């Protein structure tokens, strides 16, 4: 059959696509004579799957999307206490104010605003690194996330060079609090081509997607970037890339975006869903309408909200067979805290915090182990319960679970180390060496 | 055996515990003369599980930590329109500017904020309820969530309602632009009876994972609150919790949390856990200082973020058995739109949106499906494209299906209703009628 999704997607650019409100950047001439009718969007989905509608595949320069890309990248150039040097983390309005660097600081608030973007662009790769190489480990970061080798429209950074006189200002000032080394003009030349690579709808999905996964990508499985990294950019994607209506957005839609004054927005949901949206003409305070609104619906319809949980939980437990002297453990998909955790549950489980009389109706809840598990979420844990309802050896059979962080592996080591301590054989099944 | 977790909990204490900065809180009496010398702290699981250490089972006033409760209490009571037009979702310090008020809005910046409390508390049950009412709809729903019947402790009432000033001052602001109707001194009474209600450490775990869950009791099964209300809270929480600290709170840890000056913090990662943290001496901007450590640890150490994704995705396929003319597919888990998504998948990977030519890297890796399964996280989704590798019937088993929420009910539904379309037979073997 066909995948409903992509259908999904026509139907909201042809629902949304009924108008276009706003306008496109005026403060530039090849974006001021873009055509505004044009309206495409993507999904890419942590396994690899992508769907598409509209204008998915006209490129355009991803101009502000591209703030994460580059302090995801100087993060792992320079490490957290380098860039945080020169970085905060708070929330603030591209309004500039001065009395950011005056702080005992001395930083721009965050990496989503343009005194913030040009802090990071200076850090990227190294102290002694020219002009040529940062701008390559821009455009690098970017494309090796995207999966092909992008480029820089050149037409609009001359475009957007001729009248630059604002970041000029945010560089030089940021030069006079020494958060900048080399020259203001050389920093914002280097910004501005960054701003210049051009993507299409469906890039932006995938790369939304890489930082989506903790760092791997979903077209090919490699990790771009270290889960700890990708935590943070999501981090300050979230907390302010929508600036002071970050906490109105954060509630309204709950996906971690950054809009572009060219027409595009990013997303990047953690563990569900990289997005990308494009419609040429802004609002009122800059960002894509239709590609705002885009994405307060895919919130609406799809519950695609941070907040909306959607973990593991005990569903990593396959099942607990006792077979009959034995008791085999077959764990499944990907095990973090939320996994292992109710690992340890069902290892507990097998016979090797409140007062009932307080909680009478705990206690009846508790008595139907089947029934509060189900209105729960926590697989199949129950029947560890279930079997002890003597056992010499436990098989712990790992052959469906797809990974697990560093996090489980020790939580379920210790799981084993503490089971053995009591008298009980342990052989773990585990054909990939994984654990 | 014994759990490790809290093993764990203990440790911390300990650690941690080897020091404690800070002061109690000053502004009033009762909390100025608290022992310090008081710690505990404790875990509960969405499941039912509640680990525990230190002084977890010692009572305190709940102070702020409750202002995400009455703000949920009165989202249900008069729904979001009527509260939104009192209470607005921007972070803002509880430093009190008028200008806030004096906006098209006219109302106070968020519901974590004493003036946003305030406006909360006013508008509990009705435009009619009286003062009583309103101050047991506090305590209800707080109660409701925490399991048990709860009380206010009239000392702590009658001790800050002697230096109240501060708060009446707002409430009297608030009056001025109309968001109040009531007196200043009955809302502030209802909210300073509702911030002495006493909760332990442990009450404020079981109150997190509420919200946690989407509304879940995790002790019970039952639904305390709509998902979402439960939703919206935790995104308050999260942007305004920590106040103009927040966004260095969210990266810096990612649980969404409320500290109260009594010395309780309260924590909610959607879907993973609520958390209950308490220690007396405040630091130098309000919260409690162990406390607000603990929550890092915790955040480090089991990378319990916000944005450390942990999702079922594929995993919510069980298996794909082709026994010959009919394939079997088994679901499990909670099905949302990351299981359902896949569960779509599936089906449509059964014979019944990028060039190959430019992304060569991409066509090898999806040449070996089993490997780009695992390293991505998307369960036993591949055994349907090995199925097909003619079909004229389908079956869905859903007995291993904890529960599907209604976007996953549609889009399972929208699955099953194309596959006949297409000349295939389809029986959804489900036992306890979920679909
Ligand atoms: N590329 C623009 C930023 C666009 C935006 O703020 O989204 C600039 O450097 O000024
Ligand atoms: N109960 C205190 C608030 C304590 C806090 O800000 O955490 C008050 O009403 O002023």
């Amino acid at each position: 059959m066909r995948h409903p999704i992509p259908d999904y997607l026509a139907s909201l650019v042809t629902e949304l696509g009924a108008v276009n409100p706003g306008e496109t950047a005026q403060y530039i001439p090849v974006l001021a004579e873009a055509d505004p009718d044009r309206f495409g969007i993507a999904l890419a989905t942590p396994t690899g799957r992508l769907h598409c509608a509209g204008d998915a595949d006209v490129e355009f320069t991803i101009q502000s999307a591209s703030k994460p890309f580059t302090y995801a990248a100087a993060l792992v150039d320079r490490g957290f206490a380098a860039v945080d040097r020169q970085v905060g983390l708070n929330p603030s309005g591209e309004a500039f104010n001065e009395l950011s660097l005056e702080a005992e600081s001395h930083r721009p608030d965050n990496a989503m605003i343009n005194a913030g973007a040009l802090a990071v662009h200076q850090l990227l790769v190294g102290p002694e690194a020219s002009r040529k190489e940062r701008l390559d480990r821009a455009v690098e970061i970017m494309s090796l996330l995207a999966g092909r080798r992008l480029s820089v429209d050149w037409e609009t950074y001359e475009s957007e060079m001729a009248v630059s006189d604002r970041n000029l200002s945010l560089a030089h000032m940021l030069r006079s609090y020494g958060v900048l080394q080399d020259s203001a003009e050389e920093i914002v030349a280097g910004y501005v081509a960054q701003c210049a690579v051009l993507v299409t709808v469906k890039d932006l999905a995938v790369m939304g997607a890489c930082l989506a996964t903790g760092g791997i990508h979903p077209m090919t499985g490699e990790r771009m970037l270290p889960s700890i990294v990708a935590r943070r950019v999501v981090s300050v994607m979230t907390s302010s890339g929508m600036y002071d209506a970050a906490g109105q957005w954060l509630a309204d839609v709950g996906i971690p975006a950054k809009s572009g004054v060219a027409g595009g927005v990013l997303g990047a949901l953690p563990g569900r869903v990289g997005i990308g949206v494009f419609s040429p003409r802004l609002d009122e305070v800059g960002n894509s309408a239709r590609g705002v609104l885009a994405c307060r619906r895919l919130s609406e319809d799809f519950r695609l909200h941070l907040m909306d949980g959607d973990s593991l939980g005990g569903t990593a437990v396959r099942f607990v067979e006792r077979e009959g002297d034995r008791v085999f453990l077959h764990l499944q998909g990907v095990i973090r805290f939320g996994g292992a955790e109710a690992v340890l549950d069902a290892l507990t489980d097998l016979r090797t915090g409140w007062d009932a009389a307080v909680y009478p109706r705990w206690q009846e809840a508790a008595a139907d182990r089947a029934a509060l598990s189900a209105a729960t979420g926590g697989g199949a844990v129950h029947e560890a319960a279930a079997a002890a309802a003597p056992i010499r050896t436990v098989v712990l059979n790992l052959a469906r679970v797809d990974r697990i962080d560093d996090v489980g592996r020790r939580l379920i080591a210790e799981g084993v180390r503490r089971l053995q301590a009591d008298g009980v054989r342990v052989e773990v099944e585990d054909p990939e060496r994984i654990l």
